[PDB]
């Protein structure tokens, strides 16, 4: 009742590795790392959003074993979608790119074994 | 630091209303009511969802205040979408009605005040 933890946990590093992968890119990319806070039309972020989150911090949370299960590896990439949602105009193209991804995710999320 | 709970929880009562509305019903009513298990092609569901969920359960939940934050609201929704997405093929015609419903919740609990 351990060890299917660490098998989950293996297939959140599956998951993550797919979202990275080049069929996945087009959408993809405005995830791979941290908003740029100090770019142009940025400069509300961190009043709106509490909590940032994106792919490489959740790297290197998978890698740092800062997750006790997949559970907590799922909250934080929803954390990334919402603030996307949260964060932006629902018309804007960046919304449609989470979605994309969000669909990657949460079939892959949903088939995983438990 | 707990009037904001209240206030949360009082907003997802409204996001589940409006999943249950007129707008959204053609493609929520399969997540309406419970997934009967003893229609024909369903005689492996409970082999496979450990955990059904669906709207009017989670009605229920909400109004007998089993909910301890939205936080809890939102991952009953999730398992409801996550169960099938798991049981279903992934072309198949609910999987996508489920993708329209998670549009409307997403969204909508994103832009949820905090
Ligand atoms: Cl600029
Ligand atoms: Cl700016
Ligand atoms: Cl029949
Ligand atoms: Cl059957």
């Amino acid at each position: 009742k351990s060890s299917k933890i660490s098998e989950q946990l293996k297939c959140c590093s599956g998951i993550l590795k797919e979202m990275f992968a080049k069929k996945h890119a087009a959408y993809a990319w405005p995830f791979y790392k941290p908003v740029d806070v100090e770019a142009l039309g940025l400069h509300d972020y961190c009043d709106i959003i509490k909590h940032p989150m994106d792919m490489s911090t959740i790297k290197s949370k998978l890698e740092s074993r800062e997750y006790r299960d997949a559970q907590e590896f799922g909250a934080d990439v929803r954390l990334m979608f919402s603030n996307c949602y949260k964060y932006n105009p629902p018309d804007h193209e960046v919304v449609a790119m989470a979605r994309k991804l969000q669909d990657v995710f949460e079939m892959r999320f949903a088939k995983m074994p438990d």
